[PDB]
């Protein structure tokens, strides 16, 4: 019957689909998720189209949604908060990681405040599982940078404060293939000007992984 996704973080009930390449993510509060998804596809479809993936379809509740770990032998996921958390402040200023593949086993922590080094660490940690050939992660931080650094750039044309969406990153341990993805608009917001804070949370990501992908 139901098989349960292996969420790296968040809260929701998560189910593959009977199908292939699809995931079932309730609405746990609202049907606001289904309402911005809808919205984003009239005002800024080539957002959407890039960076997003897709809504095929609404059962009750439900989101149908594009698995993106479906065309992966080994998908490591990591998912970084970049729009505004709820109450709290960001566990590295400007973002905050919220799990990963392997966490456990380097004592991740989402609670846990970090400086930039244990920051810096946690997504070296998430590396890890790409193995020791230099040249082939590189490629991956640098396929990272190429989306993010265009993100960033069309983000200051769009008009939504994206509170609580993350970006999920994914590579192939043989890091043959990687991808990065915004998900998560059940909190998502029109406003008359650009978020500032979620363009902070990427180019600070930019940041960071331009200096891995430099590092001698
Ligand atoms: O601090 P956040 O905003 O990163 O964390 C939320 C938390 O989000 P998530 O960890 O499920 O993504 C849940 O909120 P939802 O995204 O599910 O609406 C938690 O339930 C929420 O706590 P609360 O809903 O009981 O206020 C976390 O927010 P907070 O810790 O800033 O209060
Ligand atoms: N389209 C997707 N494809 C693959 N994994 C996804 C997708 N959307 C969400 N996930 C996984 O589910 C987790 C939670 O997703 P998210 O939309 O942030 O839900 P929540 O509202 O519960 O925080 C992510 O950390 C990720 O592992
Ligand atoms: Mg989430």
């Amino acid at each position: 019957s139901i098989r349960i996704f292996p969420r790296i973080a968040g809260r929701s009930y998560i189910i593959y689909g009977q199908t292939s390449g699809i995931i079932c993510k309730r609405m746990e509060k609202s049907d606001n998720e289904f309402v911005i998804y809808n919205y984003i596809s009239e005002h800024y479809d080539k957002f959407l189209k890039k960076y997003v993936p897709k809504l095929y379809g609404k059962n009750n509740d439900m989101l149908l949604l594009e698995d993106l770990t479906y065309n992966y032998n080994n998908p490591n996921v990591m998912d970084v908060k970049i729009g505004a958390r709820k109450r709290k402040s960001h566990t590295s200023g400007f973002f905050s990681i919220r799990g990963y593949t392997n966490s456990h086993d380097y004592k991740f922590d989402p609670d846990e405040y970090l400086t930039s080094e244990s920051t810096i660490n946690h997504i070296k940690n998430f590396m890890e599982a790409g193995g020791e050939n230099r040249d082939k992660t590189k490629q991956v931080l640098l396929k990272w940078i190429m989306k993010l650094s265009e993100l960033a750039n069309d983000l200051f044309e769009i008009n939504l404060k994206f509170d609580g969406v993350s970006l999920i990153f994914i590579y192939d341990d043989d890091c043959s293939k990687c991808d990065v993805n915004v998900v998560d608009f059940s909190r998502v917001k029109l406003i008359d000007t650009n978020d500032q804070m979620t363009i902070s949370a990427v180019t600070n990501l930019i940041k960071i992984l331009s200096e891995l992908a430099d590092n001698p």
